[PDB]
């Protein structure tokens, strides 16, 4: 059930417990919100949600309110991590959920080998990954509409939030993703995980 989109608490970022949990942390991107919402936590540990906002962004532009989620996994022998912000809304409609992934050759040797970012549909991809879009190991993603908004890559510096990921979710959390209505957008790191890795593929 839904709480007021202001309301929802910023889940503080742990200590890592585990190499999944730390490769994540470790590869946090940074996004650049051009225009539009900043990114809200969109979920607390007792499982209520945000209720979201009825389609300027003055209502979804506060930068303390900022969170990032992902889950970790691995597909055609690669280890993917997926990287996955919520706005408040996108006339436009109440809600947004877009994603990112970084591909790695496998978690031992962890070189980047690729970068997808969701676009609608689709997935725009970058393969090999282009080392404009990386500041170091970190990603630079944009968040802009020009069309509803996208997600894409980009030389410019962006900005970091908290990282809960889904393997450090309390059930009740998750559980109210797997199930709850955002209407026009969809919780992309449910039970559909594994099918958004087939569509981020690069090759
Ligand atoms: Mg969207
Ligand atoms: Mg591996």
């Amino acid at each position: 059930a839904v709480i007021n989109h202001d309301a929802v608490p910023v889940w503080p970022q742990p200590e890592p417990a585990d190499a999944t949990q730390a490769l994540a942390v470790r590869f946090k991107p940074q996004l650049d919100v051009v225009n539009g919402c900043q990114p809200y936590a969109a979920v607390n540990p007792q499982g209520e949600t945000s209720g979201g906002l009825k389609p300027q962004a003055a209502a979804c532009r506060d930068m303390s309110k900022a969170q990032v989620y992902s889950r970790s996994g691995t597909y055609n022998g690669y280890y993917a991590i997926m990287y996955s912000w919520y706005m408040p809304k996108d006339i436009g409609h109440r809600h947004d959920w877009e994603n990112v992934v970084v591909w790695l050759d496998n978690a031992a040797s962890a070189n980047i080998v690729a970068l997808s970012a969701s676009a609608h549909s689709g997935y725009k991809k970058s393969f090999p990954a282009d080392k404009s879009y990386l500041d170091g190991i970190t990603a630079k993603i944009s968040y802009k509409s020009t069309l509803d908004h996208e997600l894409g890559f980009t030389t410019s510096a962006g900005k970091q939030q908290p990282l809960i990921q889904w393997e450090q979710m309390t059930q009740a959390a998750r559980d109210a993703l797997e199930s709850t209505d955002f209407g026009n957008a969809n919780v992309p790191f449910k039970s559909n995980f594994q099918d958004k890795l087939v569509k981020a593929f690069f090759q």
